[PDB]
């Protein structure tokens, strides 16, 4: 239930920080939530459009060996499978938010909520 | 927030109402609990092993629209695509059962396992 703050120097066997987090240009831009959980986890929260709070958000639930993920927009949360592909268009969507070409951004988070839009949890029959 | 318990009485335009709920031969046996929503929707759940309460079950929110169907495994809360595919397994799952002969039912609660184990929540990047 503690939420700390560092990250910069501790270090973690959790794929969300050595993959996304610590790869990410100035997290206090996307304003992060992190806490720590009972000490066997992590639970982060991301804002997509810092701007907008709780309007478009990412979320990862991590424990000793899972990890959940979780896109939410506009009070609608979905799962997505945590893998490359997520981490990746993450950063992307993160590492896009450069003052002299706001449109860029724009469109790179326009990209992810396609893929909010887009998830399908199924299975095989 | 109030919940009813004949889906003989009522006519729905829920779509899980008419698809799988009302074509459950022994509906009771299943522990239901459902509510209506502020009408505006339907908060199902149903036990799949009601010998083990919260085990192994099915859950439904439908709003207006809209419908999202949940499988929880042991706590663990899957989301799932609701479709045609789902609502013939389940109602194999609920319709199997014969407490004169239940190797059919206990066969088929498992193929439902097997779905469980199998969801995955993927988007096309």
């Amino acid at each position: 239930e503690v939420n700390p703050d560092i990250i910069k120097d501790e270090v973690f066997d959790f794929v969300i920080v050595n993959r996304v987090l610590k790869k990410i240009k100035d997290l206090k831009h996307y304003d992060p939530m992190i806490e720590k959980i009972f000490e066997m986890g992590l639970n982060v929260e991301i804002q997509i459009n810092p701007e907008v709070k709780d309007f478009f958000t990412f979320k990862s639930i991590s424990t000793t060996n899972k990890q959940r993920c979780f896109l939410s927009l506009r009070g609608e949360t979905r799962e997505i499978l945590c893998d490359n592909k997520l981490y990746n268009m993450l950063l992307a969507v993160f590492n896009s938010y450069d003052p002299n070409d706001l449109l860029k951004h724009i469109s790179t988070v326009e990209s992810l909520k396609k893929i909010f839009y887009t998830i399908t949890c199924e299975a095989v029959y």
